[PDB]
């Protein structure tokens, strides 16, 4: 009871020791404004414009135009004191509309600040430079503006302007760059290769039956030209790319954060006909825009500001589409517009992928694999889906729409998924356009009342730079196998509409019709891909081993436990590396398991090295007949043949072991990860409630989205899983391999027969219609 | 060409503020309202904690002045009243602010003056009995805002509470903590605790078997405080609002009003409210109530109700319930008995079982969770209690008394909070995911203190299990998940027990073999589906294949239907717990209500089959001495403990749907678990405050990568174990020698739970008699 009755005195103690002037306050707080609260002012003042609060949001627009009057009279940079005093002025001019807007001498739907673009003076200049022809204002000026057009259709309704527009200059083909968290050296090469590509263009000959005629001729060429960068968000590109865009003359954060502040803008443009130089040639100038948007968004949206925004702005003839840190061919333009003109009916076109430095760093082994699988998967897939008029694009691949199969409905489909929430959708076609350049494939080639393929453009070469690393290129095969497996369904399922709709000849018809009924086979083959693969080594490898099937070897006799061993040690190894592709896959990350996905990569690849000695064993001691050197040359140097004729194949021969050891890793573990993922109080409590309700609503809609989506996701991935499963046992436990492995040769042979015509059939085209043009 | 000059020549004539080196008509356009001065006050609470006092006085002022020409144009008499004295106030807290910036105050850390406010209640009854009160405590209510960060220094910022300021001291003091759930939740845990209390408030004086002081007859109300703990204003039901404003307890009005510029961390709200149901009126009980903005955790409940207000008002015992915890009359009753009989226990727990079993029995997971209840209390406390240490079930109705648990203990629980999990790594996050049981072996292993623990069985706390199989997966996803962990704490400590406090030779010696017993337990539990499995196996299906049910000769058969049956059995197994870990590792399982009953209840006829062979296989074999000791010990274990214990018919009741539920509760609970200045200086600014957030998602995602890295490493070592385990006994030995073996272990489980049950039973009724030795 004593330390009770101490501490609750020293309690009472406690409490005691408003406790535990007005005329002082009002002069300390009477007792000069800065341009941190006038920027603080007119953010709030553009948030309250947002809300639709007009009363408040005048009463913070003047007080952030006078606060900025004031400072700028101030402020010591003449810079500076003539941005914050041009802010100011305008601010004031857009406070006078809002008061004559409210009262209502003039009457205006939806009121906003004026548009207002600004040009100030590049910090950096070349005075030893070489140019056709150049004026001081457009070569020196750099033109920023800020726009809040939320919806990219009404950008030029809201009074928004291009230098191009404004010059009157007319664009014709138009490039666009999504950027986003790159280094600058990613932008310089591929700026660099742009302004090859244009130099190229330049230097065509006049009167030649081969080269461009029109407005791609030389010296004229890059005034029709125009490229848009567009990034993410500010909030993730790299410092050090804004630092280089500064130097190139197109960025300044100070401009911007002083004409940004009350507009509120959703995107902000750059505009400058930027010139580089690279060492002592002088690259000509390449007229460039550059859109930096403010809050994160996708590269759906990306496009989405681009094509709607500035292609329904400018009209571009060709519109082009390209990631960022791609290198293009000094030719790569030129192949693209050459066979546009040519053809006057291709609807899109797809330049080759590939990978930077292939033969430098051999060492690597992912680089390697990767280069293969790029040129195996453009040369057969790409020659011979350009054979039949219609191109699953590769994501990430460089490619060229004409902006007239793709103004409408193409478009609209394009970006349905950003209009309408895909809560209405579903899962289905939110997987679906997680990559959806195929989906504008798709829909040029079932355009209503047009007839517009595509075409597959071998000699525009675009090389990027692929991830060297095995977790990158997990990431990457995460999100190109999804849009795959998804767009595919899609196609499938609305193969109808080119029948349809779309007015084809009879013959393109029939052709489509083939292709469908060989893409049904080629995804029904490739859905069971690991399965067939798992097959496919167990039955040749394991049970030749048991079975004394190996014709280079006897085991005839043997000890009896290793002949059972192999088999079983292989079906433990294969089961426990699925079930923790399973775990690691669907559970975490695929980056702080480097060691384990490096582990299980490297089972696999000696896993299918003993298994192509081995079968290299077989094919050599088996005595050669006739039908068997058939089918083995058809379904395994069909890669070497179609390299051969179309003339890389030393690129194969180089990378065809690195590819073969990432084989199964490839597949298993790719697709796995792939299918794995001036009110009073009561009008206060009342907008409280309502402000409450309307987040329960939006946290309900969004665990909602997110059931419908996981809900969706394993039961396609249970499905797949249990599928591959369930034939692998079937099969196994009732077929043999004398059995199995002539239905699996001859659907593999059948398949790469496909794929041979395709290529072939590409090859005779591109070398037989230049003279056979006149019929 | 002609479309292309057409479309430009429109665009010229679309193309009519307009489209380096008249403001007097927008001025004179240019009274104030009390939305306007909440959003000023807020951000001058804004400015405050961001340490700009040089703007804050501005704001707070401009919000003081707008309240004071507001107040005179409100109707209402009590909103006048009200916002003239939040205004008075915040105009006295602006002067002195203002003398502080001048100097001739100076202060450290100024904040404004933290101030009670007593409103009349809204509700009252008239007719009411009472033994006395005064009117101004019964009619009126008390509220306050607290800016508190760290709730140690509740006391040092001259927070008080009324009993406090009335100089009453509780003694006992318990917490209720909240979150989203309905008003008949509170109302039957309120009915409850007054029950307790009148149970309390009813024993007879100078009785051996009756308590005396403090908890006396007419008196105990008083010396009890209830502090009810929310955990979001954002999640609270708007029913349970409309709940405690009928028991005058909250009032939005007051609230939004008087925390509008000391952006209060949590809000309390004290009224000793009287309650009367029917005819019958229940003694008022002693309530504070806390209500904070932000979503936290349980944990976080815990620590602003522990560090606060038990160092606020120092109680001799704390307790710990959740809500819809119907307390049986007498379960305070025999916490405080036992305390103050024993002087020695650290902390107790009380019985959990689930409301109404008899009723609703058609429920099979109803069944299952009261008869695992039932079973788990019995066997696992008793057991426990006998060794004094208890691995406390998360959400139980606990007690300590606040003496082993003031300091090192309580550290060792928050310390989560007080310091970031970053520096701790993920096993201390899954550790602290579920730490009552954390107290628990704090309490046990604390520093030269030997305070042990005890089970009470007559403390019945019931409470509403979920009746759903979905529920029960979350539920069983919190509480397994926790007690992995903890288990794992307890086996990696256990040496503090013996270097550090200061126990009995005799309890050393026992806490030992409790440790073996734990060890022993622990590894069996790890490699429990594993086990399943193999005695499913082995049993049912080698002896259908191998004809070894001695009820039935399948010696000869058709051959196939003998090889047919396990490879059935394999496959359906493999099937499942592939389909298992996939929705258990990949969705949240609610969407997947179907698949889930569909894999409970294939796995469900799977045991009851498995049982009725099993029954077959204990019908036709002759009973030899050696196997019915076995089988009874093994099996009967539960209904002897049962029988001890007196509680045998809900035993005999939810057996079956138990046994019906094993496999599915095994194999998915444990799946589910271990599955889861100028322009230059505004510029600087910019750059710190992004560079600030690009660090701050570093180390999120770093965070995260790390503890999803652990626990997909702690799932894969668990499931690869489990299926190494299994396939090594499945092809390297047969049923007559692996059976044996694991009804040898089952039984020396089963031996240590029920002697634990037994030695429980004899010490709670032998332990009176030999009170004088
Ligand atoms: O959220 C994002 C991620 C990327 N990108 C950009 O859009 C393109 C997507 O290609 P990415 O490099 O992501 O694909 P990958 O080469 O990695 O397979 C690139 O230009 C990215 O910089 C984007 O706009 N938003
Ligand atoms: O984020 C949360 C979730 C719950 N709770 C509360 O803390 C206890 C957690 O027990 P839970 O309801 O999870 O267990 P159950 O009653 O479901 O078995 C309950 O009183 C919850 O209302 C909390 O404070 N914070
Ligand atoms: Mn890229
Ligand atoms: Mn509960």
């Amino acid at each position: 009871h004593a330390p009770r009755s101490s501490m609750m005195s020293v309690e009472y103690d406690g409490i005691p020791l408003s406790q535990q002037s007005y005329a002082s306050a009002t002069d300390l707080v009477r007792t000069i404004p800065s341009v941190e609260e006038a920027l603080s002012t007119l953010d709030r003042a553009a948030a309250a414009l947002n809300a639709r609060r007009y009363r408040d949001a005048l009463k913070l627009y003047l007080e952030g135009g006078y606060a900025m009057a004031n400072v700028a009279e101030r402020q010591a940079n003449p810079k500076i004191c003539n941005l914050l005093t041009s802010k100011g002025f305008e601010t004031l001019n857009w406070c006078a509309r809002l008061c004559d807007w409210i009262e209502g001498r003039i009457k205006e739907k939806h009121p906003r600040p004026g548009v207002h673009k600004v040009g100030i003076p590049v910090s950096n200049w070349d005075e030893d430079w070489v140019g056709p022809f150049m004026d001081e204002e457009e070569a020196r000026r750099m033109w920023y503006t800020p726009v809040y057009c939320p919806h990219p259709i009404d950008f030029s309704n809201l009074g928004y302007r291009l230098r191009c527009v404004e010059t009157g200059r007319r664009p014709r083909l138009m490039i666009c760059i999504t950027m986003y968290n790159e280094g600058p050296q990613q932008l310089k090469a591929t700026l660099k290769k742009l302004a090859n590509n244009l130099a190229y263009l330049k230097e065509q000959m006049p009167g030649d039956e081969k080269s461009l005629t029109g407005a791609f001729a030389g010296d004229d060429v890059w005034q029709n030209v125009l490229v848009c960068i567009v990034a993410d968000g500010r909030e993730q590109v790299h410092p050090k790319t804004l630092d280089y865009l500064e130097a190139i003359g197109l960025y300044d954060e100070d401009l911007l954060t002083i004409n940004s502040a009350g507009i509120g803008a959703q995107c902000h443009l750059f505009e400058h006909t930027l010139q580089l130089s690279v060492n002592g040639k002088c690259l000509l100038p390449i007229q460039t825009v550059f859109a930096l948007k403010e809050n994160k968004a996708s590269k759906l949206d990306s496009h989405h500001w681009y094509f709607n925004a500035f292609a329904e702005q400018i009209q571009p003839e060709y519109t082009a589409v390209m990631d960022v840190g791609t290198m293009l061919t000094k030719s790569a333009l030129y192949h693209l517009l050459f066979a546009f003109e040519r053809n006057h009916q291709i609807g899109g076109a797809c330049g080759q992928l590939t990978v930077d430095n292939p033969f430098e760093n051999l060492s690597n082994w992912v680089i390697s694999a990767q280069h293969f699988e790029y040129k195996i998967s453009n040369i057969l897939d790409k020659s011979l889906e350009s054979c039949f008029g219609f191109i699953s694009v590769l994501p990430g691949a460089f490619s060229a729409y004409r902006y007239e199969a793709i103004r409408g409905a193409p478009l609209d489909a394009y970006f349905q998924t950003l209009n309408i929430e895909l809560d209405v959708l579903g899962p289905f076609i939110g997987n679906m356009y997680l990559a959806e350049d195929r989906i504008l494939s798709f829909e040029v080639v079932a355009r209503k009342n047009c007839n517009w393929t595509m075409h597959y453009v071998k000699d525009a070469v675009a090389r990027t730079d692929v991830p060297h690393d095995l977790v990158g290129l997990i990431s990457q095969r995460k999100r190109w196998l999804n849009g795959a497996f998804f767009a595919t369904l899609f196609s499938i399922w609305n193969w109808g509409r080119i029948y349809s709709e779309s007015k084809h000849t009879f013959v393109r018809k029939m052709a489509f019709l083939v292709f469908y009924v060989y893409h049904l086979l080629y995804t029904a083959f490739g859905f069971f891909l690991p399965a067939n693969l798992y097959l496919a080594l167990f039955f040749i490898v394991f049970q030749g081993f048991q079975q004394n099937r190996l014709e280079f070897i006897d085991t005839s006799e043997y000890s009896q436990t290793v002949l059972d061993c192999a088999v079983y040690i292989y079906n433990f190894s294969y089961l426990f590396g699925l079930l923790m592709l399973i775990i690691i896959g669907l559970g975490n990350n695929p980056k702080h398991m480097k060691l384990t996905y490096y582990f299980v990569g490297a089972v696999f690849g000696l896993m299918m090295m003993l298994s192509s000695l081995v079968g290299a064993g077989i094919f050599f001691s088996t005595p050669a007949t006739v039908h068997s050197i058939v089918v083995s040359i058809l379904t395994v140097g069909v890669y070497f043949i179609a390299s051969a004729l179309h003339g890389e194949v030393h690129h194969i021969f180089m990378t065809f072991t690195h590819y073969t050891a990432l084989i199964p890793s490839f597949v298993n573990i790719f697709t796995i990860y792939s299918f794995c993922n001036k009110g009073d109080f009561k009008d206060v409590i009342a907008k409280r409630r309502a402000l409450e309700e309307l987040r329960r609503e939006e946290k309900e809609r969004v665990e909602n989205r997110k059931k419908n989506f996981e809900a969706f996701r394993t039961n396609v991935l249970l499905t797949w899983a249990f599928s591959n499963l369930i034939f692998a046992l079937f099969v196994v436990y009732f077929a043999s391999s004398s059995t199995y492995m002539p239905v699996l040769y001859i659907f593999v042979a059948s398949l790469n027969t496909c794929r041979l015509l395709g290529s072939i059939g590409h090859w005779v085209y591109i070398h037989t219609e230049g003279l056979r043009g006149r019929v």
